[PDB]
This record gives structure tokens, C-alpha cells and sequence, in this order.
């Protein structure tokens, strides 16, 4: 076997212009053939235009176009993801322009906000600005925007004790219940990771004596967008939901799950729309275990 | 003289929880007793949850702590390492819920990465699954991460001649050049290995005409992890290097190997971190001449 890399790690300076062209060239060349005989002057054009600015700035920026043609074609080739069937319905947030931890949150707010959709779950993805040099990199340090923490007998989720610590480390007051929403853990710019407690009201959760619930959005926060040659590590994600207890008490309190109903409605969106892996989601090395602190 | 013996071989059925209790015991009271006098209680209570844990699963889980300070202790107590004197300064990676050859593969692609973070060498352990009964174990049949493959005039390394036959022999697409990567031959849940290629821009090379060159990531891949009376038969983990041409082309082409500097600095922060032998690790009786073929 010959398997590539799922994971895309840290760079200390730009990628070669000998590296970067070839790659912006084949992401032109497939955005450009969507539009299969259609506007080969427009293809030739972005061409020129594209390599002119790799050759003066040294990089470029996409349009918001084909940020959007990326991120639907990079969730078209996850290979696990059984919602990329309907790849066609998401919501596409153009945040890199973002230059700030607090201007991250509110763009992290708003996702929450219109992807949690009361309970009727939208798919959203929100992007950040692309690496540059490697050395000023935006980053959300959670694996979800949504999740529990996890103390001590486990307080919580077992599978998020290190990054719980973490964030107590970082000043993060730790309750000890088994439901925390453990805060954002931001970095913008390639600083030192800013704490932000997520609004509560912004977190919808499915109540399952036990005194279970759960969250209603599970999005992912530490993935990275690779399309013709640049990289953007910021860049949170969510769908829906894919033992019945819970099956139940999602649909009995309405949130949205992928069930045959969703199967079908959200498919028939997708088609009612119709009217190595490039681009493609890279994991990546946690942020605390490659972070260089300033303070 | 009564030394004792640095191999750890094979078993065909679990560790009786006669002998793994004693040395459960003996772990977590000298992983306790790290915290000198502090933690008596949660000392006695992890005392007690092990136990019944052994007598009902037959066996235990360390925690990601006790597994941390296992990997540390063991390098401290490994004789020959020059590089011991520092072993604060190792990187652990939990690959305890690996389950597949594909997963082991990308779990040592994510090692590889961040240990060769691009010649600024870091130290890293990533710890597979613990040997159950001897029959589902993980290995890595290779002896290093990164090795040269030795052929035919010897075209290569002399010192790899028999398992380059093995991996051709395993379907491995033999080339003939004198600085071939061989590819990680991997065994999961103790099934046959499979053949994987390295991607070649994981593997970062200092170019010492003679055309000479050589790999800058020196990983023990075959090694076994013994603690508390449990057994990690696949637990990969690294250092740096430790004749001046090449003294010269690391330095040079700045590759981390154990220079005077190198010594100062890697003791400093290991220093600035203070602010029979288990845990050990054992060498292991070659895979392929005790491996019964299923295909
Ligand atoms: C709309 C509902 C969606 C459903 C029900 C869905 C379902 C799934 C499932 C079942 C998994 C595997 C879970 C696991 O490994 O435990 C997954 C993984 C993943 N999904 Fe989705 N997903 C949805 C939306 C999205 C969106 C909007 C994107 C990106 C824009 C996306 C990208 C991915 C990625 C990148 C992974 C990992 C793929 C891999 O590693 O092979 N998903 N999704
Ligand atoms: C950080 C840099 C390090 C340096 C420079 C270093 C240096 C060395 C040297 C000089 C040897 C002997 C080589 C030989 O026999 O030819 C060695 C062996 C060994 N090292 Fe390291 N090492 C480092 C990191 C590590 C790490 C991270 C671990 C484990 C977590 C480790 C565990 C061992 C083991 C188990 C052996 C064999 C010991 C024995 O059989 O007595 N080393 N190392
Ligand atoms: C090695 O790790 C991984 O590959 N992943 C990717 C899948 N995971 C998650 C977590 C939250 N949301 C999503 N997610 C959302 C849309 N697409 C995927 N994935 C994480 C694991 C996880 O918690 N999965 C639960 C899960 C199952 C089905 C889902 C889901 C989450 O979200 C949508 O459908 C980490
Ligand atoms: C009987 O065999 C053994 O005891 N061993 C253990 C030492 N060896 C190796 C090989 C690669 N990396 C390491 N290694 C890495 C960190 N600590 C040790 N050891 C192998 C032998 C070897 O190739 N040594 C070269 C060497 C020398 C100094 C090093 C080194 C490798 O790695 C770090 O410092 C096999
Ligand atoms: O948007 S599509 O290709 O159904
Ligand atoms: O981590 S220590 O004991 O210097």
C-alpha cells in the first residue's frame, strides 16, 4: 500500500512559488471545468491573473467563489462522512478577513447561533484566514465548538480530560459537574490562545433520576482546509447528528438527526439543487503539543 | 553474575491476575509515591479500583498520567540512552483504541511529522493497544521508522538485508538504489503486516560526487513497554542523533543531533521542568520468526 497523510502539520515559512503554482493551476483548472465547455476565457484569465499574484505577493487570495466551490468539494471528499451525500447544502461564513480572538468568537458565535437554528440544524462552516508563513496561524484548540468537560470518578467526558486541564491552566474556572460547556480556546494570528465562555444560551441540548441530556450541534473546530495549494487551519464545521432513548428524544424535542425523514428531505435539497484529494479536510497536530508561548 | 534477561517474549494466553496484581501494586504505589507525601487517599482508592478491576475485566487501564509517567520512567531506566538525562522532555501519543493497520499507519505518519518538525528534532512516544492474551498483538516489524532497504555489491544497507527480502517477499516493489525507505511493515490486532509505504516528504534527509546523504529521524520501532505488569509490544518512539563531515551537514543543514549546545539546551529544559527495572523496554524476538500466517 501506498496511503497518504490524513494529517497536514506546521510550516515556519511560505510554501515555494515552485510548489504553490502548480497546485493553484489544477484548483483553477477544476473549479473552471464545473462549468464543463463553458468560459475558457474566463478559465485562461483567472490563470494569469492567479500566477501574476503568486509571483508579486508571493501567494493568493480565492474568490468567494471558490472558497465556497473548495469547501463543498473538500466535504464531498471526506471519505467517513455519511452527510457528504448532500454536500451541496451548506453555509458558507467568509471570516478571513478575521484578525482578532474576540472577532473569531463572534464569528464563532454567529455560526452557532444560525447553524443551531432553534433545533433545525444548517450546516455552516466558517473560514478563517489562510496560513501565510505558518507563523501567525489562526487556531481553535477545541476538537468541537460544543463539548463537556471532563474532571473527577470522571466528572464528565472522559475523552476531553486533557484539553479540560488545559483550559484550567489557561484560567479556565472548572465546575465540576458531568454537563460543563468547556469555553473556546482561540488563537488568532499565531498568539497564545485566548479563553472565550461560550453565551449558554447558545448551547441547545437534548434531555435524554439520570439526568441525562446532551448537545444538539456537533461541529468540528481543529480541521484543515487544503484547496489549490493553500491551507486554512480555522475552520469549524457541523451537520447533524447521525442508543434509541436518544434516537427518541431528538426528534421528540425536534432537533434534527439523520434519520430516513432528514435522509430523504435533505437529499432531495441536494438534488433539487441540481438546476491525492484536493480540496480536501486534513487533521492536524494538537495546538499545546507544537505552540511556541509568548507569555 | 545474575543479570536479567533485556528480551520480553511471546504469550499465547493473559497474564494471571496472581502475577499482574503484585505488580499493579507496585506501579501505582511508585507512581504515587512520585507526589511524595501528597495523595495518600487517591493513592489507596486507585489501589482499590485496579484491583477489582483486574479480578472482573482480568486486566487494567492505566490512566493517560500513569501511562505518561510510565514512558518517562522506562527511558530513564534504559542503561545505554545517552539521551536519558532529559527525559522529561518526551512527547506522548495515546494510540491505546487503535484497532487497525490503516490506523497505526496514520497514528506513526502524525509521529513522524511532529518529531521531525523540519530538522528542529522533538522527542515522541506514541503507545499502541497492551498486549490481551498475546494473540491480537500490535507490531511493527520494522526496527526503525525510517530505514534504508540493503539489495544487491550490497546496494544499500547491509545491516537491512533481511527484511528488504522480507517486504518484497510481503509484495514490496524493490528499486535498487542504495538509499531506498523501506516501508512500515504493520501488524494489527496480531493479523498478518501490511505494507505501507512511507510518504517520501515525511522523510527529511541531511546530504552529507559521493552523493551521500541520510535520514534525520533516528525511531526505535520494535521495542516493548513493560509497566505495572502490562506489555506495549508497539510503542515507536524517538530521540536525535547523537564522521564530522556529517557532525558538520546536521548542524549545517540544521538538523538537532547531540551537540554541546544541544546538551546544554535540552537539560535546561529538562532542568526547567523541575518547577528488576520497570517501568522498562524490552527487545523483542523478531515477528517473522514467530508469526503463524493466516494468508
Ligand atoms: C449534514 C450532516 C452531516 C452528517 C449526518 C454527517 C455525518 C458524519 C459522520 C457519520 C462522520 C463520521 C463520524 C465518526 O468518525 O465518528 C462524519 C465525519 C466527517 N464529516 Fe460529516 N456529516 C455531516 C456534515 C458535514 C459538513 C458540513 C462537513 C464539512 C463542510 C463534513 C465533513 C466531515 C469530515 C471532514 C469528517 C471526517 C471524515 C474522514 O476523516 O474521513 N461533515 N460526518
Ligand atoms: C532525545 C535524544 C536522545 C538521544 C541523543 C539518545 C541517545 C541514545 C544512544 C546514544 C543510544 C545507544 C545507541 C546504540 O546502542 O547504538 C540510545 C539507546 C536507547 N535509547 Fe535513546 N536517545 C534519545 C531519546 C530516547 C527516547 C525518547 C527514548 C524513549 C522514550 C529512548 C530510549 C532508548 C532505549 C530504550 C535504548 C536502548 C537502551 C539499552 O538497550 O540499554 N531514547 N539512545
Ligand atoms: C478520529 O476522529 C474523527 O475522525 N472525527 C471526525 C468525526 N467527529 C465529529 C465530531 C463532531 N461532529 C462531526 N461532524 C459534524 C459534521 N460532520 C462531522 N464529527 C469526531 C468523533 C465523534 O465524536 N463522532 C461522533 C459523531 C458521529 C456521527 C456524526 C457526528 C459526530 O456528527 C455528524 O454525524 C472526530
Ligand atoms: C542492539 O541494538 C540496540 O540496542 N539498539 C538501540 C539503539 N538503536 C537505535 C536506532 C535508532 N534510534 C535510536 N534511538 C533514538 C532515541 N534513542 C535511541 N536507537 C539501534 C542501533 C543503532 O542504529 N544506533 C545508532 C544510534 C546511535 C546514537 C543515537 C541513535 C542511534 O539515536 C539517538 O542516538 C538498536
Ligand atoms: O448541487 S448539485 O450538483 O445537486
Ligand atoms: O521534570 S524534572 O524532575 O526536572
Amino acid at each position: 500500500m501506498n496511503p497518504k497523510s490524513l494529517t497536514r502539520g506546521p510550516r515556519d515559512k511560505p510554501t515555494p512559488l515552485e510548489e504553490l503554482l502548480p497546485h493553484a493551476i489544477e484548483f483553477i483548472n477544476q473549479y473552471y471545468g464545473s462549468f464543463k465547455e463553458a468560459k475558457i476565457e474566463e478559465h485562461l484569465a483567472r490563470l494569469e491573473a492567479v500566477t501574476k499574484e503568486i509571483e508579486t505577493t508571493g501567494t493568493y487570495q480565492l474568490t468567494l467563489d471558490e472558497l465556497i466551490f473548495a469547501t463543498k468539494m473538500a466535504w464531498r471528499n471526506a471519505p467517513r462522512c455519511i452527510g457528504r451525500i448532500q454536500w451541496s447544502n451548506l453555509q458558507v461564513f467568509d471570516a478571513r478577513n478575521c484578525s482578532t480572538a474576540q472577532e473569531m468568537f463572534q464569528h464563532i458565535c454567529r455560526h452557532i447561533l444560525y447553524a443551531t437554528n432553534n433545533g433545525n440544524i444548517r450546516s455552516a462552516i466558517t473560514v478563517f484566514p489562510q496560513r501565510s508563513d505558518g507563523k501567525h496561524d489562526f487556531r481553535l484548540w477545541n476538537s468541537q465548538l460544543i463539548r463537556y468537560a471532563g474532571y473527577q470518578t470522571i466528572r464528565g467526558d472522559a475523552a476531553t480530560l486533557e484539553f479540560t486541564q488545559l483550559c484550567i491552566d489557561l484560567g479556565w474556572k472548572p465546575r465540576y459537574g458531568r454537563f460543563d460547556v468547556l469555553p473556546l480556546v482561540l488563537q488568532a494570528d499565531g498568539q497564545d490562545p485566548e479563553v472565550f465562555e461560550i453565551p449558554p444560551d447558545l448551547v441547545l441540548e437534548v434531555t435524554m433520576e439520570l439526568g441525562l441530556k446532551w448537545y444538539a450541534l456537533p461541529a468540528v473546530a481543529n480541521m484543515l482546509l487544503e484547496v489549490g495549494g493553500l491551507e486554512f487551519p480555522a475552520c469549524p464545521f457541523n451537520g447533524w447528528y447521525m442508543n434509541v432513548a436518544v434516537l427518541h428524544s431528538f426528534q421528540k424535542q425536534n432537533v434534527t438527526i439523520m434519520d430516513h425523514h432528514t435522509a430523504s428531505e435533505s437529499f432531495m435539497k441536494h438534488m433539487q439543487n441540481e438546476y491525492v484529494l484536493s480540496p480536501f479536510y486534513y487533521y492536524q497536530i494538537e495546538p499545546w503539543k507544537t505552540h511556541i508561548w509568548q507569555n
